[PDB]
């Protein structure tokens, strides 16, 4: 494990960008004003010719400004600890939007990149363990992405959490949700709908109305939002049951 | 009576190629030897500067010879009628490979294009509907696509079909599957396993052992493959029930 940057970053970013422009999410999400080139100048300038750890929460502000899309009322989803589950359920924009569906999220998803001072101004060979930079440098991209996404959310929002992780509560201030989403939700949000995942054949850790979720309910209420919570709603249980068919909580009548 | 084609077709095609090339199906599918630019050559030369209907089964043969990646033993799936449920089940290469997960597939999926013979060799305004073009010109691309895909399979293959369509038999000789995939399976293939879909709260139309599935079962046995069949296997079913959780077919116990 040495962190390997994405080869041909500009070309890959440009590809993804053009592809999304013309063919992805057309009626689910609006297009952005900026061409794929300017977005690049914007994304490049933020990290290039600077040291890997030489970045703040303001670095990519210009990019995120060009790249923000109006988000559909009531359809915005945040997730913690449940990447595969939340994304199957959200269903590629069809049921809910996730960051990964937005242009910015789509473009940069799974990509690895960093600066250097020497020409060319980005490092194509190696990249530092993120644990070695200042948090605001290491969070500077996806933190600002979350912030900007949460800011744009209107209506009901939905949040999917993991209620079975004995080592990690369903809700925590130190997650990205906790740090960058929940506190950035505007007064154009009305209700927070929490979906709690209860892993098949695993012990239930976080019940709804107790521990960290109650903690969360208090915060939601404090922000003058409406709040509700569900544990394993049907629609979701079945997604679950598909990968673990012979599972107990999937006994068909 | 006529359809609009995909804007900036080459940008889309290349962009896609580079995103596939660098970032998609890495642990799952291998890369091709050709530069993106070369894939764009064999491909454009097929339909370019011709009547929109001047296409046949061989037109794109070089493109499909180029874009052709070996396929992993046993993970290869065909479908007819059941698109979303098939790609849902397959799970973006995790459980099965679809034609759409492959380089040629990925690239052109959903795209609309057509030659004209005047500059620039393609029409950017308008293009023919389905029935408007002859059978071999309508099926030149996706049929040749299906051809190689099939030619390349090994071990167990998998066929998912619609068993609830009064208008269209689960199996057909004149489907893309029956015209192009089936005839081109090789002695390296050993078994064809069918999945019959039975849409929820809809009336069963076809069953294993019968109708076109029996026709099919014989055709298999005659090319010397083992055969197998199942109707709404639990794993499949649960996906279906996630969209219609209220349906009788999946009352929990
Ligand atoms: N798509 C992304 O690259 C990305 C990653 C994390 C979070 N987010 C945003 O914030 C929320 C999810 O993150 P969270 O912290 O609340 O829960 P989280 O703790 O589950 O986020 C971690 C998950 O995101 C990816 N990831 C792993 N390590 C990461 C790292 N250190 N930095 C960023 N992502 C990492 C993995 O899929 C991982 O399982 C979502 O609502 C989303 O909007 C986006
Ligand atoms: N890639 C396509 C494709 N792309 C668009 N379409 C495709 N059909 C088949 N294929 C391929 O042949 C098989 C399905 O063909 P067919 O049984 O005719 O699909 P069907 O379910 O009969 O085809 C459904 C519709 O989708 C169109 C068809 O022209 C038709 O308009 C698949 O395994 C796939 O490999």
């Amino acid at each position: 494990a040495a962190i390997v940057p994405t080869r041909e970053l500009e070309n890959v970013f440009l590809g993804r960008c053009k592809d999304y422009e013309i063919t992805r999410y057309l009626d689910i999400l609006p297009r952005v004003r900026s061409d794929c080139s300017a977005l690049w100048k914007d994304f490049f300038k933020a990290f290039s010719f600077k040291n890997p750890c030489d970045l703040d929460l303001g670095s990519y502000k210009d990019f995120f400004t060009s790249a923000q899309q109006q988000l559909p009322k009531n359809k915005v989803m945040f997730w913690s600890g449940v990447y595969d589950e939340a994304h199957d359920y959200a269903n590629t924009g069809r049921k809910y939007i996730t960051l990964e569906d937005t242009l910015p999220g789509y473009m940069l998803n799974s990509l690895v990149w960093c600066g250097q001072r020497a020409n060319p101004g980005f490092n194509e060979k190696v990249c530092p363990d993120f644990k070695t930079c200042p948090v605001q440098a290491r969070e500077s991209f996806w933190g600002m992405a979350s912030s900007s996404y949460a800011h744009s959310a209107e209506g009901e929002v939905t949040y999917m959490v993991d209620g079975s992780n004995p080592k990690v509560p369903a809700y925590r201030p130190d997650s990205f949700f906790g740090k960058y989403e929940l506190p950035n939700l505007t007064n154009k949000v009305t209700r927070v709908k929490v979906i709690v995942l209860h892993r098949l054949g695993e012990k239930i850790i976080e019940k709804c109305g107790a521990g960290s979720l109650l903690d969360l309910e208090k915060l939601v209420k404090a922000k003058h939002f409406a709040f509700d919570c569900v544990e394993n709603p049907r629609a979701v249980l079945f997604l679950l049951c598909s990968d673990n068919p012979n599972a107990r909580e999937c006994r068909l009548a």
